């Protein structure tokens, strides 16, 4: 029936759908009467598994959630919700990705086929090559929300259609480059067994006419922590784990290890066997990578060695001689001869590093907790400018003569992250999240409306309190959380509980956002609480202050610089502006650089907890909707004018459907009101004509009748 079919809230499944009898049969048997007002109306049985949910009579949170469960359900993972699109991580593979799919979707105008990953990437590059403009496909979403695959995907579109007319093309390096930096890149987290702990940023350049020219990826800030250090539930990176299954055994020969993580205490003290990972034909995927990427079997082996070195580095006992000395040399020699250097110098800069008295030196002392950090600390620094060298080398390959003209950067950053104990990393990890939600809360309703503005349109604003400068503000504003820390560690005789009193003192009762920590039981201690846009994160902010510092063992890094191992030699060639700083420095270099492109959002949605195919958690999904503003992206279209064409070539394409309607601007006037249209769904700018939702799709239909 017509009123009949309702959808009313529910305390479990956020809602329910009913059947009016306010007095209503559930889905689920239960007989519940409630408040007419909390009676939301079903679609029609036409709109059921809708391809754009802009497009449905009745919007509301139960119409779109039900809409996106139904599609889910017939393992349709692609939404249109206006503007952008909505996935939701099937866990399971689908046959929707193929070559003979990816050569259909070339074209193809986004209805003329299915929701698609493959839709976005194709008219992004339609828009790049019809407006003669950079374009961004921006993927967000929570770690495991499926950013990463979604972003493996549009460069396979790329690089499909590219090839439809060092070792490998162009094409396969641009593929082959993910599977190389997830194996030193990736790890598995409670969330994602192949968790991104850094973000990229892959620009895909194009010539005048639309060939693939060249590529480059931009990386931003690598969990170092990860490299020696683990939670109970997760893992080091990767490759450790890799180069340990022995799929490749002269690796370990040459490495000079067991075949067992545990024997290694910087890479075991979480979980070691991931049952979602093969680790060794994982091995295989990432030796085959940097072949194709051209890599030298001496920039290979070095890679190999340089994170074999970093794991005996872990084993570097020492003990009292208060000052450190060392507790046997046998892994400080396997690690000093991986990394061509001398193991009693090694161990001498360690435990003596020198003060230099102009042009002579003095050594300084170091207790074994000063030598155990000066180890970790080497070892996560090797392994960051070892990822950036890798980035470089993968740039040098991929940067052909071919000319550019255009670009499309698809931005995969990690996703927000909430763990049993947050720390530094988390934080940069949600800034990230927050800022480009404000991203797409500032296209999406501020730029937009002001367009309206611009072109003389009759509109009265609308505030969707889609904002969150508050907590963006709190973070990278001075005297934020950011600016606090940056001054903090710059006072020597600073202390983890005076930036934590720093900290309170300026924003607690001050900053809404910042508030005391929410403390359970059990779980680990945090000393604040930071409402983010997907959720309230209690911080811990033990070591900070040497996180955003960051120094190094001097003494030992100029024997790096001295190494005959011609790569470690290299990363620490101009070694010599603190983390957080950078941090700050290169997103609001990316969030502008991004202002300069046409983006295209796609909103990846983490279904379940438990990695469950098919399996949707009702209050999980609808949180996700609800703080990236998916219902007030899709009101904006219906409520705005989504759609608008200048009056040159509006006379262009449509002045066949009326030809004796022919200036540019009154020919649309007379075009517009000769054909039997409702005359409210289009409004007259000073340049261009403002289509209301759907008309557009009217008058091109009409353009193909002839
Ligand atoms: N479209 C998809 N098809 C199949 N599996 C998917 C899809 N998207 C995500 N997944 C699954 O989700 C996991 C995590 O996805 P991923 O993109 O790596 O997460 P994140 O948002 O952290 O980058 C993948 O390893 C895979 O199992
Ligand atoms: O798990 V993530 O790839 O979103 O960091
Ligand atoms: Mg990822």
């Amino acid at each position: 029936d017509l009123k009949k079919d309702v959808f009313v809230p529910d305390d479990k499944e956020e809602f329910v759908k009913a059947t009016i009898l306010v007095t209503a049969e559930t889905e689920h048997g239960k007989t519940v009467t409630v408040k007419e007002d909390q009676v939301l109306q079903q679609n029609p049985p036409k709109f059921d598994k809708i391809e754009d949910m802009a497009m449905l009579t009745f919007l509301h949170e139960p119409a779109v959630l039900y809409n996106l469960k139904e599609r889910y359900a017939s393992w349709m993972i692609y939404t249109y919700s206006g503007l952008f699109c909505v996935t939701i991580n099937p866990y399971k593979w689908l046959p929707v990705y193929n070559a003979e799919v990816v050569a259909a979707y070339r074209g193809k105008k986004r209805s003329e086929a299915p929701p698609h990953i493959f839709s976005i990437s194709d008219n992004a590059y339609q828009y790049m090559l019809t407006d003669r403009e950079n374009q961004s496909i921006l993927i967000t979403g929570e770690s495991g929300a499926g950013k990463t695959v979604n972003t493996k995907r549009v460069i396979q579109y790329f690089a499909v259609i590219a090839a439809i007319g060092g070792k490998g093309t162009l094409e396969d390096q641009i593929i082959q480059a993910n599977p190389a930096l997830e194996a030193f890149g990736n790890a598995k987290t409670v969330r994602n067994d192949n968790s991104s702990r850094f973000g990229k940023f892959i620009r895909i350049h194009f010539g005048a006419t639309g060939k693939l020219a060249s590529a480059d990826i931009e990386t931003y800030l690598l969990e170092k922590s990860r490299v020696i250090f683990q939670l109970k539930a997760e893992r080091d990176y990767h490759i450790f784990y890799q180069i340990l299954s022995n799929k490749k055994p002269e690796l370990l020969d040459m490495l000079l290890i067991t075949n067992n993580p545990y024997d290694y205490a910087f890479i075991s003290q979480g979980e070691t066997t991931v049952a979602s990972i093969d680790d060794a034909e994982e091995l295989m995927a990432t030796d085959n990578a940097f072949d194709v990427l051209g890599f030298t079997t001496e920039e290979k082996n070095s890679m190999y060695k340089l994170t074999g070195a970093i794991m005996h580095f872990g084993n570097m006992k020492f003990k009292l001689k208060e000052q450190a000395e060392p507790d046997g040399t046998e892994e400080a020699d396997k690690s000093a001869y991986l990394m061509g250097l001398n193991s009693a110098d090694l161990l001498k800069g360690l435990c003596h590093p020198r003060v230099k008295v102009g042009n002579e030196y003095v050594t300084k002392g170091q207790n074994v907790q000063q030598v155990v950090y000066a180890k970790g600390a080497l070892a996560k620094a090797v392994y960051e400018r070892m990822f950036n060298w890798m980035v470089t080398r993968i740039n040098a390959t991929l940067e052909t003569k071919q000319p550019r003209q255009y670009f499309i950067g698809v931005l995969d950053i990690a996703g927000f992250e909430i763990f049993d104990f947050n720390s530094f990393e988390q934080l940069c990890i949600n800034f990230t999240n927050e800022k480009l939600q404000q991203f797409f809360n500032h296209h999406m309703f501020v730029l937009e409306q002001e367009e309206y503005k611009k072109e003389g349109i009759e509109w009265e604003f609308i505030d969707f309190g889609m904002d969150l400068q508050a907590c963006i503000d709190l973070i990278e504003k001075p005297m934020g959380i950011m600016s606090i820390l940056e001054e903090e560690c710059m006072f020597p005789k600073a202390t983890d509980m005076t930036f934590k009193a720093k900290l309170f003192d300026n924003h607690l009762g001050k900053s809404s956002n910042f508030q005391k920590p929410r403390n359970i039981k059990g779980k680990p201690e945090a000393h604040f609480s930071l409402i983010h846009y997907a959720g309230t994160v209690d911080y811990n902010i033990i070591g900070w202050l040497q996180k955003n510092k960051d120094p190094l063992n001097e003494t030992v890094v100029d024997l790096y610089k001295k190494s005959s191992l011609k790569m470690l030699s290299s990363l620490f060639a101009n070694y010599a502006q603190t983390v957080s700083a950078l941090h700050r420095e290169n997103l609001n270099k990316l969030m502008t650089n991004l202002r300069s492109t046409h983006p295209h959002f796609v909103r990846c949605i983490i279904p379940n907890e438990t990695k469950s195919p098919g399996v949707i958690d009702n209050p999980l999904v609808m949180h996700q909707l609800r703080c990236n503003g998916v219902l007030e992206g899709i009101r904006i279209c219906r409520k705005g004018f989504p759609n608008r064409i200048l009056y040159g070539d509006f006379r262009q394409r449509y002045r066949i459907l009326n030809p004796a309607a022919i200036d540019s601007r009154k020919g649309a006037e007379k075009l517009l009101g000769s054909l039997d249209i409702d005359h409210n769904q289009y409004k007259f700018g000073h340049t261009k004509v403002f289509f209301k939702a759907g008309l557009l799709g009217l008058l091109e239909e009409m353009r193909d009748e002839r």
